[PDB]
This record gives C-alpha cells, sequence and structure tokens, in this order.
C-alpha cells in the first residue's frame, strides 16, 4: 500500500479533508491513511506546530494530505504549520492550478517554495527592519526545471514574472530561467509583476506556465482565484525530491467552521493531484468533479445553497459511475 | 509665479504632457513651465538619465510634472528616470487615486516611495543573490502620518496591507502605523497582501486609505486600475517635504507612441493634483474631466474611437465654461 499522512489542521480543515479522503477511498483502496494533529494546540503543548516524532513519520510517508491551519498573528514564536512543513520536508516547488470549471481552461502557476522572501533572514536593529530576499542558483535551477516539465507536458511556454528592473535577485533568477528553458527548447515570455496583475484579471487564459518567486507567486495565485469564482475550488501540490504535500489553496476560514458549508472541491482536487503523484490516476476525480458541476448545486461561496455533504456525496456518485470504463 | 519643471520623457510621454500642460494653461496663467530632457538619450550622452545641472534647477522648482519614461531592461548601468527623481528629490509618499469616472467612487492608495525593496541594497556573490527589504522607523512614521492625513481629510480609515506573518519588516511597519493612527484617532484595518488582491478586484470601493510598502503598493496600484477601465486615466502625486512630482500612473507605451491615440486623462488629472499642491484649485480640472466623460468619445484603451486631441480640446472646452462660477 501507499502510506499517506493526513493532517486535517483546524477551522474548516477537518470538514474538507473528510470530504477529500472519502473521495480518495472511493477511487482506490490502495492507500493507508494516518492522521496527525498540527497547529496551535500542538504548539501550545510542545513548542512546535508539529511534534518531532510525528514529523519523522510524516517524512517517511509516501505523500501528505493537508487541510488548512489557522496562523494567528498575535502568538509569539509561532510559525505557520504549512510554512514549517514546506521547509522541513524540502518542498521547493508549489503548483497551483486555477480552473474555469465549465470550459476546462486553466491558469497554471509554479511558485518557488523554499526561498525568496520566505528564506527567513530578517532582523530589527536600531529602528531598522530588514528582510532578505534570497535567490540561489540551485533554487532558481530546480524550480526552472520544474516549470519546464510543466511546459513540455502541456506543449506550452513559460511566463516568468518579476521586477528585475528593481530587484537584483530577479535579474539573476531571470538569467537562470532563460538558460534552462534554452537547454530544453521552451519559450520564456517576460512579465512584470505590477502590469501582469492587469493581464491576469483581463486575459487570464493566455499565459502558459506562470513561474515566479515565492512571495510573488503567493500573491499571483490568490489573484488568479477570481477566475474560478471561489478560492475554495483551487488545489495545489507542494513537491520536493523525496515526497509531496497536497492542500487546497484556501485557508482555515474559522468564521464558517463547523457550519457544514465549506467548499471541499479544493481539497478533493488536491486529492487528485496526490493520486497523480503516487501514479494512481486522479483523472477520475477531475472527471467526477467536472461531471458533478454541470448540474450540481454548489456551496454558498460559489452562490449555491448546497451543504458540504451534498457536494461530497455528489462527487462520489460520479466516481462510482466512472469506475466501470478502465476499458 | 509658480515655477514648474516639466519632464515629458519619451514614448507617449510628450503627447499626454502636451495635453496636461494646455489644460493647466487654460485654468491658470500663474505658472511658468520649464522643459527638461530626461531618459536614455540623456544617459547615453552624460552617464545619467537626468543631467546634474538640470536636476539642480528641477530641485529648486515649486513642483514637477512628469510624463513617462522607457526603462529598457537590457541597458547596463541604467536606472529608471522616475525612480532616480524619487530618490534625488526626497519623494517618500506616492499617492494614487483610481476613479470610477461615472459614479465618482475612488480607490485611494498611499504607497511608501523611498524604501522597502526599492532601498537598493542588492548583491550577487557565489551563486547567491540577495535584495534587502528595509523598513525604517522614520520611513514607516512619515508615510503613516501621510496616510492618516488622507484618512482624516476624507473622514475614513486606513487599510494597512502586509505579510507580517512572514516579513519581520512588515511586523515592524504595522506597529508603527498603528501607533500613529492611535495618536491621531484613525482606524487601521489589517489586510494581507495575497487575500487583499481578491478583495480589491471583488469589493474595490470599501477599503478607505490603502497603505503599503513600496513594492506592494506598486503591485496593488496597477491592479486597482482594472476598476477604472484603463490604467491611462489614473493620476499620481509623489510628495516630499520641500517639493512634489506628478505623473500619470501609466508608462511609455512605446508601441502606440506618435499615433495620436494615447489617453491624456492620467496626465491631466495629475495636473489637477499638481494645482492642489500649489494651492490653486484642481477641482476645476476634475470637474471638467467628469463633465467631459458623461458624453465625450474616449480613447481606444477605453473602447472609444476618439483621438488624443479630441479629448484634450473637449476638456479645455469644459474648463472655459466652468471658469465663470468662482461665485
Ligand atoms: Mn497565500
Ligand atoms: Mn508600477
Amino acid at each position: 500500500m501507499y502510506r499517506v499522512a493526513v493532517i486535517p489542521g483546524d477551522g474548516i480543515g477537518p470538514e474538507v479533508i473528510d470530504g477529500a479522503v472519502r473521495v480518495l477511498k472511493a477511487v482506490t483502496g490502495r492507500v493507508r491513511f494516518e492522521y496527525y494533529e498540527g497547529g496551535v494546540d500542538v504548539f501550545q503543548e510542545c513548542g512546535s506546530p508539529i511534534r518531532e516524532e510525528d514529523l519523522e513519520e510524516i517524512r517517511r510517508s509516501d505523500a501528505v494530505l493537508f487541510g488548512a491551519t489557522t496562523t494567528p498573528f498575535d502568538l509569539p514564536g509561532y510559525r505557520s504549520l504549512i510554512l514549517t512543513l514546506r521547509k522541513e520536508l524540502g518542498l521547493y516547488a508549489n503548483l497551483r492550478i486555477i480552473p474555469d470549471l465549465r470550459t476546462g481552461r486553466e491558469i497554471v502557476i509554479v511558485r518557488e517554495n523554499s526561498e525568496g522572501l520566505y528564506f527567513g533572514i530578517g532582523a530589527v536593529v536600531n529602528g531598522r527592519a530588514v528582510d532578505v530576499r534570497l535567490i540561489t542558483r540551485e533554487g532558481a535551477e530546480r524550480i526552472a526545471r520544474f516549470a519546464v516539465e510543466q511546459a513540455k507536458a502541456r506543449g506550452s511556454f513559460i511566463t516568468f514574472v518579476h521586477k528585475a528592473n528593481v530587484l537584483t535577485g530577479d535579474k539573476f533568477f531571470r538569467r537562470i530561467v532563460r538558460e534552462v528553458a534554452g537547454e530544453e527548447g521552451v519559450e520564456v515570455r517576460d512579465a512584470i509583476i505590477d502590469s501582469f496583475t492587469i493581464k491576469l484579471v483581463r486575459n487570464p487564459w493566455e499565459h502558459g506556465v506562470i513561474l515566479s518567486e515565492n512571495l510573488f507567486g503567493d500573491i499571483l495565485s490568490d489573484l488568479a482565484t477570481v477566475h474560478a469564482g471561489s478560492i475554495g475550488i483551487v488545489p495545489s501540490g507542494n513537491y520536493g525530491d523525496g515526497i509531496a504535500l497536497f492542500e487546497p489553496v484556501h485557508g482555515s476560514a474559522p468564521d464558517i467552521a463547523g457550519k457544514g458549508i465549506a467548499n471541499p472541491i479544493g481539497a478533493i482536487l488536491s486529492g487528485a493531484m496526490l493520486l497523480d503523484y503516487l501514479g494512481l490516476d486522479g483523472s477520475l476525480i477531475r472527471a467526477a468533479v467536472r461531471g458533478y458541476v454541470v448540474n450540481g448545486e454548489l456551496t454558498p461561496d460559489m452562490g449555491g445553497r448546497a451543504r458540504t455533504e451534498d457536494v461530497v456525496r455528489g462527487i462520489i456518485g460520479e466516481i462510482e459511475d466512472l469506475l466501470s470504463m478502465d476499458e
């Protein structure tokens, strides 16, 4: 069996993960699920958002499925669970796919996930606060390679988004992205981070594989979300050399926690990207979701009246029906 | 007389500045205009995008009116004219006002303009590229004060946009913004840079005085632009303690240069913000623009068939008619 660590988190985390696990169970019986706590509770109790011993099982698992975690601003010494797991497990590539769920058109974003303004060199001293945006040859290269494989796989091009005009690290990063895309015969279109925000809302579907630095990607990927109607249908993968973690792009949504209305599609489609990572199909889940939305009542964030459970059952329904054409 | 340095720049720069100067001349005869070259030509010839001796007249003028400048990516040692003038003239506050020109609703952005990722400490060394995001007590304070005056003046609040969760400099900056807004009894709403991109496209009009770091503001202010239909209607002021510079938010647009179709409204309304800065009215220009757009054919970037000249004349028309109610 494939062993998959599951980390529901908190807020709506549990609800949408329950959704995504049940859908996985409905397409494959080849995966064992092991549940771990994580978040402020774990921190309050142990000093870390994840326990050391759990982190050691987690890192030896085949893949991780992650819900969402509340990172409270006013809790000293506390670091985000997802940011922590990203660095601990070596997850340098973040891939976010925003779908127009009717047409099947996609915005594809590759966010560098290990460095940039997330590298973590910051300090205050004598009324001077500083954060170091670090781009590194190995970091630029590996994420460039990752982005070219996504380009190749789609017969498409790379839109590298930057502020190389102002940021010496983006000048460096651009160079490297262009070399590897050269080595591999992939086209690289320039885009500048400020004007690209306009192109992204007005002409979403024409940019191929978007690649950018960590924080830039964080920003762009939330913006791209407007073209899917809700952030809560968007999935992601966080990939490293020996493992990967899958989570919906959305967050804790603590205000609607436990009310039965959260959108599970983000988690579910993240479950799909997980099956792909293991070499199971995922296509079935994607087809099932697409199949369901043609006439299914959706969640309130999408404008519908449906409960979380109606969507979950609805999609499982499509999956059971889909099973019988391995053919 | 008021002495105003005018820097047309290049690309569509000249065209829209010609527009904005003529409109100014039509509302006040109390301003002398002095023209200076700037951009790559000046660089190629002298090593600097602005000549030292001109920069010395410019800095002793009462205000600056600036068109737009082409900053070519592949020109070694060349720094942006506008970025250069921002630092040389001490222009730490950038104010961008995006208008819905029918309703009169506004998005108000205060971008810190002297530091952050624009401070200019960057380096590469042994495959390691770095840029230092610097926030400084004096920089945080002065821009916070500037933002509270814009809040007070509007009987409104401040939306401080950040990534304090990840960026130690934004934690520092937040603190300072909250203290001064406290001293002054102004409300400060938190917003996070990634999710705020969603709020900004979906609920543009409800955020009061948006304040952020330099690069964040650069990014947000281009995005806000989608709610005005074209970037080319949006004006800005760059303010420092002894002087200010006014420029449309848009850029060179070299591809449509010299074709007669550029939108001058951005420059014109920037001319308005200039009159306000001198203590002339500006209201007249704003009223004239609003007056003109109710039935005037607009430029191609707004979907119309009008030439640059039709809009310029049209607005002057409204101004001449407006003059006779000092009353
Ligand atoms: Mn984010
Ligand atoms: Mn910009």
